[PDB]
């Protein structure tokens, strides 16, 4: 008697944070980066970038490939 | 039945930091050197300077280089 | 039938707080620079400084940076 | 309908610290170069009590110079 | 309502202290005098406990010189 | 017919306070300084003693500035 | 039609605890001493013993500095 | 209606502590000076015993020194 | 008309709880240095052991130094 | 016109941890030494185990110092 | 009603852990031989050995020699 | 008229439990030791079982020996 | 009436368990070296790893070596 | 009545780490060997390599080893 919006309202907000999470992330790069010349964090820092980049952008496959929603 | 301030807000500080980051990176390499001449810190830290100087003005690429927001 | 509190309550708010939030900066960082002095903190509070104090004299231009409030 | 007791209070929380923290600075000299004498700490602390002495002498113009408070 | 024991305390504690730091300054001397003749420590020993000397004679001086508690 | 006791009530009750309380703030300076000495709790308190004892003074003052009660 | 027991009662509670907390004070510094020579916590607990006695002592003045309680 | 039992108890625990505090004194010098014969730690912890030792004798006059308690 | 079974009662279950009060206390100390040992709590719990025997030995004392039940 | 189970209670209670309570020191204290050996704990840990087994067979006595339960 | 389980249930841990306990120690003599061998950490580690192989043996032994537990 | 079901269903209950009960203790034993392996917990969950192991085998005991059914 | 299935349920459970676990045991165990060889964790994960696979494999010998559920 | 999901998905997780892991080793080598021609690290990197190595191709072997999923 209606209209399904469960799965495009999740599709719609999945597509809204790709929008600017990626520019979240080139700041994140660049205010750590002042940080550690700066003498204040660790240099540890530098593999977490990576492997969160790699968790970002293979959000969806991850999913399925564990047989979840197929 | 709105305005869309995701996008806009994440390139407004990006572009906000990037007035006075570069001026603070100066101020690091001076008073470092003034340290260093001071006995008070070892030279490694050039090497330092040079290798977060490159990741600040690479943070956009190396996000998109990762497939991320593209 | 009545009057409206509500911007005055909080412009009225942020004048009073203005008045005595400069004098405590300038004694922190005066007990701050008597801490390291007794070897009790470590040397990242400098940059804290200033970047806290970037952010106290540019709490209003930021807020309508990002479209809220205009 | 009351005091405003802001400004005041911040005031005299301030006068009240210099009384006793520039006898607290003379100490640190004090013992600072005992520790020295015998061979305990570097000798890196002798640039620390010079830098921390331009800091608490030049905090409240510090805190202006960046706007704050004007 | 009560008794400012801040200025006092601070006096208090450096009076204390240089009661028996020239004591001490003297064991020193007489210590590292014998790890001397020992072949245990080099000879740069000698132009620290003068420069300690004038550092801890000097304490309340310096501190003045430079703005601090006037 | 009668007698009205509303505003002489509020007013007794808040004269009643301001004998105690006063007295109270004092014993937890005293009672929290013990603790940090015993190293229970963090330095953390002493900003809370001094922001609280403005709120406190300034009880009355703050109320109308809002425009309440006038 | 009674007895006004605020001020005394918070006076009596004042006064009790000022008969054992300068002995839990001295029972802290040779327990911390001793602990020092153990190597199990740093040099630093000296500057707060110091400071801590100071608010102990000033607990009255400091507030009745701020305008509260007058 | 009863007992104070908040001198007596605080006085009883300070007895108490020195009757066995001094002996483990002359067990940490002993095994100091056994780790400095075997190349473990640095001679910097002479000077530590000695200005640990004058702090546990004068721990009661160190706290009268500031007004506190008296 | 009856017996009054007010004050009797109070009476006898103070000194009902007296008789094994005490005994709870020695197991708590002999338990939480076991917990210490094990690392699995801090040391902070020392002075609370001190201050809640101080608490339980004054507690008809502080009762009456407020003026009640007299 | 029962049994009062209050004392005796608390008494068995007792009795029971003390079966197996000693047991369990020897086990931390050999496990401690395995740690410190594998280089995953400091040596702070000697201290430590030294000050527990004086409070865990000081515990009835300790109580009965500060006036509970006599 | 039933079966005590608490001196029982130590004494099964104390024996299991001495099953394993002995040959992990071995392990890190080798490992550690190994490592020095690498120059990857000091010479202090020989004493430590010496020092852990005492206090396993003897954990028993020292529990009963301060009163605990007999 | 009927059948006293108090005992027997209460005794049924505690026989039904205790069928698995153990088999639940060893799943946690293998999950809680999984979880420290990837650092998620820390490792005080060791004494834990043990504790909560005694508890579980001396519950029949524990309650007969404060007296209450006998 | 009906058929229990508490002890069935338990042993299905830990069966299930056993499946998976131990795969993602040398996940850990590969996750984690890598990371050692970034220089992000210290070198004390390797005796974890040992004492927490002892712990998987002994889970049920363990719980019965206490008399639980025998 | 479904589909078990918890061999295969840990399954899928390691082969998927395999794929990337590998590369992100070389990348270290090639990495820490430039910051020790830089004099920025010692050289006791060069075995941590190699033992990290054995891990990462060792884990399921060692995890079966102790008998762990078999
Ligand atoms: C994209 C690729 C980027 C690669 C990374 C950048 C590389 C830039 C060069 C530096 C490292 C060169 C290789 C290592 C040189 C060999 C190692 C060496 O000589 O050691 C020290 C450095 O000396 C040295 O060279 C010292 C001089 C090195 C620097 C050369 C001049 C550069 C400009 C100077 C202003 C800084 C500007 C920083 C931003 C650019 C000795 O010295 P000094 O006895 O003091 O004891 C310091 C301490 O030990 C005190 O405790
Ligand atoms: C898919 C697989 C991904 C794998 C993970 C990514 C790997 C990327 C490389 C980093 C780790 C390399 C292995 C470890 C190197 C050996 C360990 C080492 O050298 O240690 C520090 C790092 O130095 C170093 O190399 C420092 C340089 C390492 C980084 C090399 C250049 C990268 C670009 C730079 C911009 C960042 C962009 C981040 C996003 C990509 C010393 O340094 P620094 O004395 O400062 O004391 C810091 C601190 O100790 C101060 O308290
Ligand atoms: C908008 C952009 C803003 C950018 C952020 C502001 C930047 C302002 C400069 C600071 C950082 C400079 C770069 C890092 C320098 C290289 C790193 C360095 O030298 O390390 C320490 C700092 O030393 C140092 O320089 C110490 C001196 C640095 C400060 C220079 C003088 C400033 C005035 C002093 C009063 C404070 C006023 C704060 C408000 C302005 C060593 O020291 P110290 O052996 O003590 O061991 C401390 C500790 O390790 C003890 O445990
Ligand atoms: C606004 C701008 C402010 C700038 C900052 C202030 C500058 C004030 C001078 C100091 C640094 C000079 C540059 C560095 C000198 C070259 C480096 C040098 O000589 O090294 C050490 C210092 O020696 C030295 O000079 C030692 C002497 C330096 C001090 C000169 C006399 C000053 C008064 C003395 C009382 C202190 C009062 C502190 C408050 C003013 C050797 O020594 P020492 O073998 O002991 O091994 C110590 C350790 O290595 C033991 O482990
Ligand atoms: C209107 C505006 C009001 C502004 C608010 C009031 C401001 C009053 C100053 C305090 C904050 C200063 C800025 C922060 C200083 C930099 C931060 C710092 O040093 O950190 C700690 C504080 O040390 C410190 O300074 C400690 C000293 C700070 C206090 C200075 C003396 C004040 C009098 C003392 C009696 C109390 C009376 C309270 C009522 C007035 C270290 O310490 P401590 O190693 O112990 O580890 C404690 C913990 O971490 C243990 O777990
Ligand atoms: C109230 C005032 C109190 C003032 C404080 C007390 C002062 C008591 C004297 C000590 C410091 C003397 C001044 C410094 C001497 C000059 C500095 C000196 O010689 O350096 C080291 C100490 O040597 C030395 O003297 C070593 C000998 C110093 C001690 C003299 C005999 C004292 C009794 C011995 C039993 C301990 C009892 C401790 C409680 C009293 C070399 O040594 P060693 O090559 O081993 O490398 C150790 C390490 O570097 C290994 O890594
Ligand atoms: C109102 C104003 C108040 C101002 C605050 C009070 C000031 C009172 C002095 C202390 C700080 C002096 C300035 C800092 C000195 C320079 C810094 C320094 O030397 O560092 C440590 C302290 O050494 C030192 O001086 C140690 C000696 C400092 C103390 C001097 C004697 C005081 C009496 C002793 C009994 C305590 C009584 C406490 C209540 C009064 C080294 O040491 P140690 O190798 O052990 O490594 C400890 C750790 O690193 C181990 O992990
Ligand atoms: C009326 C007035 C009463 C005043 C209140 C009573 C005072 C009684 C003393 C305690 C506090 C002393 C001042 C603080 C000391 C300086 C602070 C200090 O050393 O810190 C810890 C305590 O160490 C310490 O001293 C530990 C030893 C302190 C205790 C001294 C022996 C007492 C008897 C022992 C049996 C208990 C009986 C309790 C009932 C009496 C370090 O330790 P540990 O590395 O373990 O890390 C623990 C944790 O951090 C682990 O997470
Ligand atoms: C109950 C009482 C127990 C007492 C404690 C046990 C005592 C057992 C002896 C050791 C300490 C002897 C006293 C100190 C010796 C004088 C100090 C000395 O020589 O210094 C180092 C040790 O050298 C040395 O002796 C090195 C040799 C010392 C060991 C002698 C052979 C022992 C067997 C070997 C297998 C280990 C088995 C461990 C378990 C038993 C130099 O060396 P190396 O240039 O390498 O620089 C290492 C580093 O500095 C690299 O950074
Ligand atoms: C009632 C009064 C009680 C008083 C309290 C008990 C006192 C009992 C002695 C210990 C402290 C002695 C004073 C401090 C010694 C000077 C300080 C010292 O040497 O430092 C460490 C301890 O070394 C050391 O002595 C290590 C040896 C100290 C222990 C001496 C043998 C005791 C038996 C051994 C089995 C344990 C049984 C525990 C229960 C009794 C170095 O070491 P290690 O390079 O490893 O770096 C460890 C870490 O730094 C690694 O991260
Ligand atoms: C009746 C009397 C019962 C008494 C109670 C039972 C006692 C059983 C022993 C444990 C405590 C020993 C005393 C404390 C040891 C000294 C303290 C110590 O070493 O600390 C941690 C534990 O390490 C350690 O020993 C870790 C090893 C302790 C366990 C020893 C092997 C036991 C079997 C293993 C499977 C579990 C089976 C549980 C059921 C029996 C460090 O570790 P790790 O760096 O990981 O940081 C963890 C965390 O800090 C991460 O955030
Ligand atoms: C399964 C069993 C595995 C066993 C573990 C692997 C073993 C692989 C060899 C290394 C250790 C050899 C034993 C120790 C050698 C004796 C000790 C020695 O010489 O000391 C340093 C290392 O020098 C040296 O050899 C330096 C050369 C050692 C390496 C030999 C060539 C290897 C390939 C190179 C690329 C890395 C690839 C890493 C992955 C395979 C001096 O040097 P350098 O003055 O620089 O001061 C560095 C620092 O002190 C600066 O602060």
């Amino acid at each position: 008697a209606g209209t399904d919006t469960g799965e495009s309202t999740a599709t719609s907000i999945q597509t809204w944070l790709s929008t600017w999470i990626p520019i979240g992330c080139a700041i994140a790069i660049m205010v750590s980066c002042f940080m550690w010349m700066l003498h204040v964090i660790p240099a540890s820092f530098i593999p977490r970038i990576v492997i969160s980049l790699i968790g970002i952008g293979s959000a969806s496959y991850l999913v399925s490939l564990t047989g979840v929603g197929s």
